[PDB]
């Protein structure tokens, strides 16, 4: 019959993929240690002190 | 590949080794009694009154 030239649309309406939030990087303690080049092996010994006795 | 000679880094970051709060001093009768010296062998005597039945 009638025949009709149409597009195809495509639309978006905020449908995203359900994706996690993200908490743990702001708990964790980071970076107390920066100079990794320039110590052997990327290591970076850190002194704990130390207690005496009476 | 290459090799470099880096030196090894001690760094203090904050870690300790944990030992507990101090509690028991401000929590015991302390110093009542204090001229131990001027008085025999280091010894105060402490005078506890009479009491009488009828």
């Amino acid at each position: 019959a009638h025949i009709f030239v149409k597009p195809e649309l495509v639309a978006e309406i905020g449908v995203k993929q359900l994706q996690r939030e993200i908490v743990l990087p702001g708990l964790v303690w980071t970076n107390p240690l920066t100079d990794f080049g320039g110590s052997k092996n990327d290591t970076i010994t850190v002194r704990v002190p130390a207690i005496t006795t009476a």
